[PDB]
């Protein structure tokens, strides 16, 4: 009978945790989706209705998958290259960027930035490429396009043109400011380095009706990085649940290797400063053989909601249900590590 890809207990489970959670940080709103691995085929998607392919945000430091995606796929970088990170930094354009909390100035791998979420790391591995490729890889990666699934009302995002930006575009593009995406972006984004480096359309539709069931097919995927690329930054990720990690504890799948990117984003208020906060979470389990990829979303007007504490627990409480439901044996590896 059922010609659509949600699954209704999975669908249950994220519309409860995310419910909870949104009450729980006193958001306004939140949006959760969830991918399968290799298929493009959509398991759950929260709220009801269109609020997950229509509400855009700028969505933080998630978006450094995709610098530092761009710069080991330009192989500019290792996950053991070396920066120095520190409160702030200034750049040779006049920057001064910050890492947004004081702490020490040390040097770190590019592992240990992505798993700490060091600003003044991440400009230093996005400036070993250029912006019009650094651009053309965000575009690989889906934003700024509709996705295509088949739901009303879907926002293509905002993803200006790279001969456009600024000396502050130049960096803040690099840690998903200045750009805007929708919560079906961010999973079809991060399913990409579970699916060797391919991107896969989401799909709801599994197919539909002589008048005979005919199932819908997978639709045009597309090379976004090299197969060693997406396996690499597979492992960077797993730095997250890890002792230093920003989602240490709180993104822990007991039994499952996570691997996951936080963010903890500035939007712009009613109004016009940038008074609130999208806590956003994307996620791979398991980490060894990524079956579901997930995105998270809590937004909140006038005050600060944490990617870790407002977002996780949803991917968490969602991703717990679909490994018994899936029948996913715990894993049986560890958690990759590389030296910080
Ligand atoms: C745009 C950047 O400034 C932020 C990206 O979203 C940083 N990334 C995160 C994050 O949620 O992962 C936090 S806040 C979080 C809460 N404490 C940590 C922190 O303050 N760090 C790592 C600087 C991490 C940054 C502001």
């Amino acid at each position: 009978q059922d010609p659509l890809t949600i699954n209704a207990d999975l669908q249950r489970v994220a519309e409860e945790s995310l419910n909870a959670a949104v009450k729980r940080v006193g958001g306004v709103w939140g949006s959760a989706a969830v991918l399968e691995i290799g298929t493009g085929r959509l398991l759950a998607l929260a709220p009801g209705g269109t609020r997950s392919v229509s509400a855009i945000y700028e969505p933080g430091s998630v978006g450094k998958l995709v610098t530092l995606a761009a710069a080991i796929d330009q192989k500019k970088v290792t996950p053991t290259s070396t920066f120095t990170v520190s409160s702030t930094r200034d750049m040779p354009n006049g920057e001064r960027i910050s890492d947004d909390s004081p702490h020490e100035t040390q040097d770190m791998t590019v592992a240990g930035i992505i798993a700490h979420s060091y600003n003044t790391g991440t400009v230093q591995i996005g400036d070993t490429v250029s912006d019009s490729v650094r651009y053309e890889y965000m575009q690989k990666f889906g934003w700024g396009a509709k996705t295509g699934i088949t739901l009303p009302s879907e926002e293509s995002g905002i993803l200006r043109p790279h001969t456009e930006w600024g000396d502050r575009d130049h960096y803040t593009t690099m840690f998903g400011q200045g750009v805007a995406v929708t919560t079906i972006q961010l999973a079809q984004m991060v399913a990409v380095f579970g699916q060797k480096g391919v991107l896969i359309p989401p799909r709801i539709i599994d197919g539909y009706d002589n008048g005979v069931y005919t199932p819908t097919v997978m639709g045009e995927s597309r090379q976004v990085v090299s197969e060693d690329t997406a396996q690499t930054v597979l492992n960077i990720m797993q730095g997250a649940t890890q002792p230093g990690g920003t989602a240490e504890g709180i993104g822990a799948v007991k039994g499952y290797n996570v691997a996951a990117k936080t963010g903890t984003a500035e939007n712009v208020g009613s109004s016009g400063s940038l008074t609130d906060t999208a806590a956003t979470f994307t996620a791979l389990i398991p980490a060894e053989n990524p079956k579901i990829a997930v995105a998270v979303v809590i937004y909140k007007e006038n005050g600060t909601v944490y990617g870790s504490t407002a977002s996780a627990p949803v991917f968490v409480d969602i991703a717990q249900f679909a490994m018994r439901e899936m029948k996913i044996p715990p894993s049986t590896v560890p958690l990759y590590k590389y030296p910080w």
